[PDB]
């Protein structure tokens, strides 16, 4: 089977990536993307916060990325004297850009292979407690400026370790944002869905001292000078265009056998699916009723139903294309494969072997999740009584120390009903009780009773009761932590997972980690020339392609290319999701668009073959030039199934175009000394 | 201002249209699809029923038509025991196939203009309304006298809103059989979800066959009939449709309005279609609950049922798509131009003021139009007992115009015919949708012309208790007798009662003016046509449907609902498989067809590997065109008519070319099914199959 697809290493381009790359349409080359020696396009993009991309658009510093990325930081300086979420934010001049504390911003100095320092493992299954000893002694050893910083990563399952010299700025300010409107137009609805309208933005600033070095906050810190910084164009995109994203994308598993898909579609999905829906449904209940409640809820709401999306849209994917199938054919050949190469004594039972352990660990991974989806994160107090309960066993200072952090989720219990939350509880645990594996299953048995009975009596339902609980010495704070009905039924559920399910889990979870890496050596040495690219793990990585549209059903197209028109047909006057600013509902009647439309018309999203993941939010698109042509924000729902399985025929990256971005900036926001802070060039013509 | 789609007089077509078609791919002439003089297409297109179309395939009378056309049949010899609904049926040999009482096929023989002989003596010598009456006699004077032969029947109707008369000699057959339908979840798979969506995966098909006597002529049901020789009858293609294929589509449209007033559109959208969908929706609501949980209430149900539900949904279309593309502000424009056309043609004394009179009695009438749909839905259409009561109450009537003998006639006739009507009627269903409509009525109607509603009815849930309306049984013992006594036992029993509270307030409070204002109205409106065909005389005007045989045209064509979104023109079996949803009760699929599809088996019928089902194009439809035929360039049978797409629903209202299309059965899918499907080939054996691509 041909890997399709892909997340390249930047310093790996040369050979096949860059001919496929300019037969794509590319113009530059390798060396424009990534060197040591000169300014490459890598000096454009850090990794934003550690968990998203972002791109430097001015010699000045001014980084661009989504507006879900710098949504906290947003969110942190806004309130009801200076709500920045509704009004969107712009800094007139530098010196009122807005810090950020526990925000970096990363630089990738150079990309290094250390695999043989790291491997002195094998000739020994005690030690790749080993390979952390010597990752410790190569990243201190290797040659690196002293303000730079080193991190060894894990490439391949383990079969390739690469160290990466990097700079962490740590001064980065909030420098503009658009209304919420305009920044996640169609929130919940819209979100995996092409065609798309969002103008999903978010502008920062990176900040550094007089030696244009890494440091924390100081007020007289300077704007970083990029080694180099993405012109862009005004031009906008055509079906066809060659695009490239660069990135950090966060995890993919490309290369998971058969049995590892089966228990993904066939139980663990559906296992934590059920579960967030019942928490949905039941959440949407009395969101039909009150409306203050609706805007409480809503942000809530938004983050589980992203994840109940992305698992459908996982499944779907994954039965509509039948992966589990094309992965069955590929172990067929694969066993031929190693059986003709001579390689049974190292390879020959690895799919035996999988099958095994896979089928054994399935009731311990279903009932973890069904913990996890219940007790940690989707029930509001298991998740309050699950957070005290890991207070518990720090075990004087350390306990203090995290209780002090603990005391102030004020935040939470701001915007929370426990009303709302005695729902959840009582379809969840009831969900636990009658469809988890019966056999590692607690408390249960039956109590359809202590629910609304522990949201009468835990001193969890309210914050300043909350801290009268947690007042008290070192000691006894414990003893009035365990008299707690509601702490006491999670304290039942935790204990009974942490005996009876992890010492278990994690063992067999050990056993198929290192068949993975055997299978995944086994796969790069017996098909070279199939495109085999390592699975994503947070680093930078490149991915390309072309503007395309695709078809999700039979008899349905979707171009490649979306307009304003397109919004003013979502719109609907006073909607927390698709109300348009008055602004911008004026500037689209008289079309008003300056140098950034497009015959009398407003471009703005289009879609891309390009492979991105978790993490690639805020990601640059460049076109042949290297030239920022859109913002990548999300993938579209047909393709979400593609951390397992890539499909060129419907996985799609959605971007926002970059005329669109401008025009916000511009005729929106008034913030033109943004953009005359730009590059702005005309790659056609 | 000029005219997009069109419905044409099938003998109206040389010139403008003819050009139009050959420019579009059409190979054959107008004097192929309409001739006095020898056979031509309108020979193969019957009126099926007098609502919908049909088109003979076979040279022994095979007819072929839409499963929803033919439903009304399957229903009614459908039962637990043969769930004909659910299961299909296929005749296979001709003695098998089922007779259908009250169904009948008419050809057309002739197309004949009799305006000057109506409008006779019209022209100003009386008073509108009884200008209307010596209209009537002129009418009847004429479908009395015009030549036909004995077997033959005159029908003569209105065009262009009384500007227009034309008398069809025609052939109405009435001896016409069931011969195939395939199960319901093909028939009419997705239901209500897809009905009036594109992409569409249905077979929406049904087969019939057209007897005669031994005179090839009409007869009514008899063991002797034999099959009907046609004078021509349509070949089957079976090298498909492309994009951008010419279409001819030839039916019976019901009706269209393209060429109302501002003032029109505005009641639809406001008020009318507001009040019938919300009464509508409470009715399908408590209907679908139990034919959900029940068959054999599903086999009582499924024709009413379907009926009210595509007008529901019609509904809520036609008003999304006259707001959307702001078709009030549309005419409003066109009318600040009409005027200022009427004064550059000196004629502000007969036309002109119009628009000002529409605007003082569409305002006027507002109130009892919205009351008398509140009557009509609620009373006579969707809760049957009241709809029961509501004839007794018209009976009641007959006695006092007509006489006693008129009304024992009638009434013997009334009760003859309740006789299914209690086979499909069901009590406990009727009580709660009576229960909900009536709640309606009292809370959202006009409150100035509510009846007895006194202001809170609270439940009145057995009114079913011993009204004796509930039973057939009962029924007749309240009908039994001579014609007194039986108007005063009707007069006694709570239900017709309750009915009469709610009648002789409509017919007394809300009737009288309605009638008169409508009537003011549509004499406008007869005048606003001729002023429209006057001052715009070359703007490819046609007339309104009227259920008669007309013609259109157009093309394969996809259309793009939104931004960034393209519907191609045709779907594939593969489309109906990603709708499948097991055991659903809308997108359920048939375990043969399932295998088919897993096999591939497609034969004759499949296209590279692949099954064609549905696709659409540019022709110009209407209710009434369900079961039209859809041609190639030579003739040929491409495609069978049977909706429309959702964002031209408004389609009778404002025609908007990009977007308004019809959605046809591909009649490679229709083979398919008979044949692999069924194992009906001796049918498929009786047609002309063709290959026009080769
Ligand atoms: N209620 C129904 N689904 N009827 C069948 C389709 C009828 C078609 N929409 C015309 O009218
Ligand atoms: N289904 C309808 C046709 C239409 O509405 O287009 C009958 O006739
Ligand atoms: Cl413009
Ligand atoms: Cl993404
Ligand atoms: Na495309």
């Amino acid at each position: 089977t041909l890997q399709q697809g892909g997340m390249w290493i930047p310093s790996l381009l040369s050979g096949m990536n860059e001919t496929e790359m300019k037969n794509l349409g590319m113009k530059i080359s390798a060396d424009d993307i990534y060197s040591v020696n000169h300014s490459s396009l890598k000096d454009a993009v850090p990794h934003f916060n550690g968990g998203c991309t972002s791109e430097v658009i001015s010699p000045k510093g001014l980084i661009l990325t989504n507006h879900h990325c710098g949504f906290d930081a947003i969110q942190n300086h806004s309130s009801v004297d200076h709500d920045y979420l509704t009004n969107g934010f712009w800094a007139m001049k530098m010196e009122d850009e807005l810090p950020n504390e526990n925000l970096v911003v990363t630089f990738i100095v150079s990309i290094n292979d250390v695999t043989a320092q790291i491997l002195d493992g094998v000739a020994s299954t005690e030690k790749q407690n080993k390979i952390q000893e010597n990752i410790t002694k190569v990243t201190a050893s290797f040659a690196k400026e002293a303000w730079q910083e080193n991190k060894v990563r894990t490439f391949f399952e383990g079969n390739q370790y690469i160290l990466f010299v990097t700079e962490v700025f740590k001064d980065v300010r909030l420098v503009g944002a658009p209304p919420s409107l305009i920044g996640k137009f169609g929130s919940d609805t819209d979100n995996w869905v092409w065609p798309r309208h969002t103008g999903d933005f978010s502008m920062f600033r990176v900040y550094a001292n007089k030696n244009n070095h890494p440091a924390a906050y100081s007020k007289d810190n300077v704007p970083y000078i990029p080694k180099h910084f993405l012109p862009v164009s005004l031009d906008g995109v055509q079906e066809d265009d060659f695009t490239m994203v660069m990135g950090y994308p966060g995890k993919t598993q490309e290369y998971l056998p058969s049995f590892a898909v089966a228990q993904i579609v066939n139980e663990t999905n559906p296992a934590k699916i059920e579960i967030r829906e019942a928490a949905l449904k039941v959440q949407d209940g009395f969101m039909r009723k009150d409306n203050a409640i609706k805007i409480q809820y809503a942000s809530k709401y938004a983050g589980v139903a992203n994840y109940w999306k992305k698992w459908i849209g996982e499944s779907q994917g994954l039965k509509k294309s039948n992966a589990i199938g094309l992965k069955q054919n590929f172990e067929k050949d694969f066993q031929q494969k190693v059986i003709a190469a001579g390689k049974q004594n190292e390879y020959g039972n690895l799919l035996a072997d999988f099958q095994k352990y896979y089928t054994e660990i399935t009731p311990y991974a279903v009932s973890r999740d069904y913990f996890n989806e219940v007790v940690v994160k989707n029930t509001e107090l298991l998740s309050l009584g699950y957070k005290l309960y890991q207070l518990e066993q720090v075990f004087q200072a350390f306990n203090d120390r995290k209780e002090n952090l603990i005391k102030s989720q004020a935040d939470f219990f701001k915007d929370f009903n426990s009303t709302v939350d005695e729902k959840v509880f009582e379809q969840l645990v009831a969900l636990y009780a009658t469809k988890a594996p019966k056999e590692f299953l607690p408390i249960s048995l039956e109590y359809k009773k202590f629910a609304p009975s522990i949201y009468s009596k835990s001193k969890l339902v309210d914050y300043a009761n909350f801290k009268a609980l947690l007042s008290g010495d070192a000691k006894a704070v414990l003893k009035k932590i365990s008299l707690d009905k509601g702490y006491a039924f999670v304290k039942s559920l935790a204990d009974n997972y942490s005996k009876n399910i992890a010492p278990r889990y994690d063992e067999i979870n050990l056993k198929i980690n290192a068949l993975q890496r055997i299978y995944m050596k086994a796969q790069l040495e017996l098909y070279p020339n199939s495109r085999i690219f390592p699975d994503a793990n947070s680093t930078l990585r490149v991915t390309y392609g072309k503007v395309k549209g695709y078809s999700p059903k039979d008899a349905i197209y979707y171009n490649p290319t979306t307009y304003l028109d397109g919004a003013i047909e979502k719109y609907i006057p006073g909607d927390y999701e698709f109300d348009v600013p008055k602004k911008l509902i004026d500037l689209y009647n008289n079309k008003d668009y300056g140098q950034y439309g497009e015959n009398g018309k407003l471009p703005v999203c289009f879609i891309g073959t390009n492979h991105t993941t978790g993490g690639n939010s805020g990601s640059p698109a460049v076109d042949a030039q290297g030239n920022l042509i859109g913002l990548n924000f999300d993938r579209v729902w047909e393709g979400t199934m593609s951390d397992i399985h890539y499909d060129p025929s419907i996985c799609r990256n959605v971007m926002v175009d970059m005329r669109y971005v401008l025009f916000i900036v511009d005729k929106f926001a008034g913030a033109k000394h943004l953009i005359n802070e730009m590059k702005l060039v005309h790659p056609k013509k």
